[PDB]
């Protein structure tokens, strides 16, 4: 029996496997990862979950912020704490902001942008080109509003996304619109009307640039003074090249090669220069940790970013049955841009403000629950809230391209794993 003095404990090898219980969902999830780095699959990762009440605050760390060893010879750690692009995350922190002028009186959502967009307003919608091959433009039909910029509803895409825009770079039309390798996310011309289509594009910029003419602010110092100093964060910026502290410690970008799947080091123009204008649609800098700070602020509706009543808006449907099904079929019909990332490739959705609302649970009682909002950034970052389940989660790579199998395959075993134990 037992040995005096000594704290009862497992002695042969079958007492010891029964004290030691069999792995659980999180547990087996965390050996995915380890192996993903081991096999080098991945650089690493960082992957968060809190609860609105506390018993849930989970973070883990994998692997390395890069695949270049440092001045030790080392592959220099991922942490909660290290500075990453966060890309189109930053669409919810521009979201965020124009919801603050909306409740300071400053901004009406349903508003023309004309009084303080007039540079948008005037703006041409790009419609095909002419038999010789002329850029066809014509004036745009309704009024693009703010909620339009918000839901993506505005007419504006992206160049690199939609084809009459690539035409337009092609042609040569958009050659001076850079700056130090950083396309102006403002020059490109409309493809379609306002209201007439949900198309993915550079309305966080335009939304951007309203809250910087409504506040008479640089992007910059009203995301410091509104989003960072209330929740105590001191490391997301726009401006990187001025935090000497941040660069210090900053993750590189990896890339995945196309030909053999192997990691690369991708030196990124994002993390070279900042460009001089604050781009809202994608030019945040901040570690995991901070912005796992935004997220849980929204799910606890503890009123330091917006009062509560303007998140529960977050999270309403906001388009009508029209512009509701054709966002669908064009999601369901591109798994090749795959907007939602790790949740199922078809499914009910419509769009919030600040990103895709899930209309029906992903997996009945097992993961994301309906009225659940997410959206992303490039290298593979995935954010989400879930009211319903009480949880918020972030799975946070600095990895491209997006839409990685291997990342997306982690992403949801670790949501799986989260919801499994933790879900309420
Ligand atoms: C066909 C459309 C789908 C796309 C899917 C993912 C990316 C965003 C594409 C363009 C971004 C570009 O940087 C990535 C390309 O190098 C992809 C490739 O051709 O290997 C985009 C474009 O190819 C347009
Ligand atoms: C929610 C996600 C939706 C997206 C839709 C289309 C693209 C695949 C986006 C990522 C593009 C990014 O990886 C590459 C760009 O930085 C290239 C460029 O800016 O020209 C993606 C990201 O914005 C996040």
């Amino acid at each position: 029996h037992h040995s005096s003095g000594l704290v009862p404990r497992g002695s042969h090898m079958g007492s010891i496997i029964d004290a030691a219980a069999a792995a659980g969902p999180v547990v087996l999830m965390e050996t995915a990862f380890r192996k993903a780095v081991e096999s080098r699959q991945i650089p690493g990762a960082v992957i968060m979950a809190r609860d609105a009440s506390g018993n849930l605050n989970y973070t883990r760390c994998f692997g390395a912020r890069t695949v270049r060893r440092d001045e030790n010879n080392q592959l220099p750690p991922l942490q909660v704490d290290t500075p990453c692009r966060l890309a189109s995350a930053t669409k919810l922190l521009t979201t965020i902001m124009v919801l603050q002028c909306m409740e300071r009186g400053l901004v009406d959502l349903d508003e023309t942008v004309d009084r303080l967009l007039p540079d948008l307003s005037a703006m041409p919608v790009l419609e095909g080109f002419d038999d010789a091959g002329n850029a066809r433009l014509r004036e745009r039909r309704g009024k693009i509003t703010l909620r339009h910029l918000l839901t993506h509803t505005s007419g504006l895409s992206y160049v690199f996304l939609h084809p009459l825009l690539r035409e337009y770079m092609a042609q040569g039309y958009l050659q001076s619109a850079e700056k130090f390798g950083i396309q102006s996310r403002l020059a490109p011309p409309a493809v379609n009307d306002p209201g007439a289509e949900w198309i993915y594009g550079t309305n966080l910029d335009w939304a951007g640039k309203l809250v910087e003419r409504a506040t008479g602010l640089d992007l910059e110092q009203y995301l410091q003074e509104n989003i960072c100093a209330p929740l105590g964060i001191t490391d997301m910026t726009f401006k990187l090249q001025q935090r000497p502290d941040m660069l210090a410690r900053r993750a590189d970008q990896t890339h995945r090669n196309s030909a053999d799947g192997r990691l690369r080091y991708d030196d990124s123009v994002y993390f070279r220069a900042d460009g001089e204008e604050c781009f809202g649609g994608q030019g945040v800098f901040s570690s995991p940790g901070s912005y796992m700070k935004v997220l849980h602020s929204l799910l606890k509706r503890d009123g330091l970013l917006l009062q509560p009543q303007t998140v529960d808006l977050m999270f309403q449907p906001a388009l009508e049955p029209r512009l509701e099904e054709q966002m669908n079929q064009h999601m369901d019909a591109s798994p090749h841009i795959n907007y939602g990332g790790p949740m199922p490739m078809v499914l009910r959705r419509s769009f919030g403000l600040g990103g895709i609302i899930a209309l029906e649970d992903l997996d009945g009682e097992n993961w994301r629950r309906k009225g659940s909002l997410t959206f992303g950034g490039g290298p593979n970052i995935v954010w989400q809230i879930d009211p319903k389940a009480g949880l918020c989660t972030l799975a946070f790579f600095q990895l491209e391209p997006w839409n990685d199998p291997v990342c997306r395959d982690l992403t949801r075993t670790f949501e799986h794993a989260i919801y499994a134990q933790y879900q309420q």
